[PDB]
């Protein structure tokens, strides 16, 4: 027999008027194990593999926040991966597999699995419909709007055939002027809607609920400082420096995948900002900077 | 078979539970823990040390009472573990409570939200809702901790860790219940039962002689000042051994009051206290007992006790 | 078959820290009819006899407040009388018969009763040991620090067996300046830690629950105001006295058996309080004086 | 058998009763009796008199309709006595409800929170939970309480006594409901069912002619005032015939108010009213009936009827 | 600790020599026990509390029973125990 695997998904946000997969698109909830929302532990054994097959899928929304915040959490399940996301509130019981209670209250959902084998995302594939198990969406819609509401989990028995040289698990993203996040050689912590810089600042939501480790590479013309604040706290230990035209910091913060309006990292103060470079790990609480 | 099945839920208002002993014989044993105070940033076990719960009898925190009959024995079981999380509040405060068992017993303690849902064996409800975790046990037989060992992990049986998130913050929310049938085997004289630990500038704590009341993250000293977090919810008997260049003055803090008779003296280098405080356990940002005033502190060597309130000295 | 009698024993006063038998020592409780706390009804009984054998032992915890403030109370049987109170909060496991639940809710303690006579404590014995069935132990540890949660009832039959001239059922309380209570001739309605005198000032801590009447002793230099506040109200016709010396009060006030942080009975505005003589009697509303 | 029995309470939010009649036959009767009002400091029969609720038949507060038939007969039996108290509140307002069956009915009220729970026969759960007392019977006959007694003591089966306190004050928390199977045996011809009260100056209220209307710590009188604090709820006929020097005006306080032409007049040493007011019950601290203004009250006679809204004169 | 430890003991063994063979290692003295015990406590503080004045004896606080009065002897100047356990 296999072995379960409870995982955490989402913290579920609740909304007044209508929201998806709470700021993200429809990319975010991909199944494949190469996917570090769906499967943050997980994909440290994807990376070994090329071929996965699914053989149970629970999700478990579970509550949070005191019965008097009403909402709808609303758990969706495709079998593409490439259809919208959808766009109404009453587009929901035109799917296939679908729980939706209000928000204070627990839930399940059974996926049924198939026997076929697939291949495990390290691409830049162009069809992710014939990769991908499937899509995961998220709906909220009464009210309650700035709240923590609950958390999903998700149970798996996944199994592996053929291994592979392990995939790099520290993203490369880049941002230009007028420009967004372009990944490079993977995995998928940023999507691109999750990074804004102007003439003079810069800033990343981060929710995928983590530790992590960056390395801004800024090239600007003036020093700046960095904040965290939002969705993350510092491991208080933050070293930057300063020297040619490029602006090198180091950062160990923990999100804690809740939304915020307000940048999880944020950069400011400084002039001329022209490309921002990040690398993103996943460490631990041990991997600071002694003062 | 209408493919939509509509199920009614009727959340009442606050559920609680109560508990009543019989007892009969000359076997489960429910024991309080903790009181849970929420929070509303992140906490791990309220407060307390990184490696505070701990799955031995020989552990002041789980056993007040098994311990001294764990000093009698060298190997342990543990059959049957529950924990029962028990709420003391209305469906109107939200908040987050999840109760955690490690195999490890020297790993540390999140430090995210990402590490609280998956561990291996957790259950982590709302704040004004009951829980209920069941730990499997083993058959193996397994050192009780005596004459301190460094590698805690082949001898005690795991860690609890009790983490709260997103309260309703420092308020009486719950608690915890633990239940357990230990049995021992072939047995010892004694286990001195009286701590002995000693700071260096620094350092930390570092325990000799055991059990463990206190806890390596529990003290500081600096060259001046000196003090102490105890979080074990007991009355103690402190002898202070501090060796200063000037006198001092203690006084107790937050987590505890005297039994207001404590004698201490000065000599020569070293200066000698004896102190008989109650501690409660629950968090405050003043050290329980302090010491400070002084000049050039080097050395703090200690001995713990936990006697009742009638081993006070008398003016 | 004998005779029930519901009797009230505390008003169980929640506490945030840690707290025994709220404001009083290991003392207050012990399971003698001569003891006004836990036999409020039968210590009248009590006086006539003197040997006393236990039949039936409830504990009735009876909420009072709104179910909104979390706390524990736990009632506890020891087979000894001179057992230290226990220290800890997780040192109430170790008894043997303890029900611990929350404040807002009911509970049930029954107490198996022994075949033994015992003598009626009308002394003054060394060892107490021997002659009680054992103390009773009331702790509170979460929150609601100044809030009557609920009151504790105790159901008994008793019989008695040869009797005896009737004890005194009058107290009789001396304290010096930097003494104590000291109790003459019994009952034990206030216990050594309930009273303050100062060099002009004075005052009581009543907490057993009942109406009661005063005579006032006090030996000063000037005259004082009598002030009844706190836990009990005045049936208001406190009448004094002045003279010579001394100082001479009786006071019929019934108190409520709450703690409180101030003095149920307190005499002030006066200098050179020396000595304060007092005797309670545990009177009726009619036993007041006319103006 | 682990010696520690986890039990869980679920406490939802409100719990309310709903009370329908059938009624069929020409016996079981639910009445109301009280709407409590719960209080900070300490109280009993809420603000009524010390005396009020008395198991007679002949007792216009415990049975308003029974009274009327309790005139045509000599000799009651009380069957069966339930008090079925039904909260109208969430769990969230605090307080304590009991209820008392004394076997006296001369007796007084607490005056303490010690005598509250041991009487002998009491019921003292929270405001927001429901109550249930039974009270046993016996099997004598006694007297209907016609041209009044003064020990009744041996005529009525007992008082109840209906002890709130630390509320939650003044608001509708619940009301208490009464049932009886009230038996009669031989008959009179009937019972006035008038009052006659007489009051001197420094005396109080001494009945005559019955029924128990009015009772003696209600009225009060000084040399220029009067006045009466109806505490039974319904719709009255007085008659004031006051002996004074002057002339004077007759208001309605707070408990009632007019129909309102109220026709009075002087005349001779006499002042004679009379008055139409439908009371509620409920406390107020102003008198229901006040006559004030006159000049040196000696005497106040009365005449109570119960009579409806179209016994009123008329201008 | 009580006063009248008549009542709680159950007595006395006295192990009475004379007439020997002084101070040799003669023999030794074995005893054998089935102990049960009812309910249970916390626990009890197993550390004695002694107190001297000059011309009384030792009085024992807070158990258990390490030391015995007649076992201690103070002066004005000097001070000594004889621990015989
Ligand atoms: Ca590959
Ligand atoms: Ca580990
Ligand atoms: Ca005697
Ligand atoms: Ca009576």
């Amino acid at each position: 027999r296999g072995i379960l695997h409870t995982q955490l998904v989402m913290s579920v946000v609740g909304s007044v008027q209508m929201r998806t997969n709470n700021g993200k698109s429809n990319q975010r909830f991909r199944l494949n194990p190469s996917n570090p929302a769906l499967f943050p532990t997980l994909a440290y054994e994807a990376a070994n593999y090329d071929m996965y097959r699914l053989k149970k899928l629970t999700l478990r929304y579970v509550p949070l926040v005191t019965v008097q915040n009403s909402g709808r959490v609303a758990m969706i399940w495709d079998p593409d991966s490439q259809d919208s996301a959808p766009q109404s509130r009453q587009e929901i019981s035109a799917y296939s597999r679908s729980v939706s209670t209000a928000v204070y209250e627990k839930c399940s959902l059974t996926i049924p699995a198939d026997n076929q084998w697939r291949f495990v995302a390290d691409n830049t594939t162009v069809d992710r419909k014939l990769v991908d198990f499937g899509q995961l969406l998220f709906v909220t819609h009464s009210g309650s709007d700035g709240i923590e509401t609950g958390d999903i989990f998700l149970d798996c028995e996944v199994e592996f055939k053929g291994p592979q040289p392990t995939a790099s698990i520290v993203q490369k993203t880049v941002i230009d002027l007028g420009g967004t996040l372009t990944s490079f050689e993977g995995p998928s912590y940023l999507m691109p809607p999750d990074a804004f810089i102007t003439s003079s600042s810069f800033g990343l939501f981060v929710d995928v609920a983590g530790t992590y480790l960056l390395t801004l590479v800024v090239t600007c013309s003036t020093t700046g400082s960095v904040t965290v604040g939002g969705n993350s706290t510092l491991v208080g230990d933050g070293r930057a420096a300063y020297g040619s035209s490029n602006y090198i910091a180091s950062i160990v913060f923990t999100s804690s995948g809740v939304l915020s309006t307000t940048p999880s990292v944020q950069f400011s103060g400084s002039s001329g900002v022209s490309r921002v470079q990040m690398n993103i790990c996943r460490c631990k609480q041990g991997n600071t900077f002694i003062l």
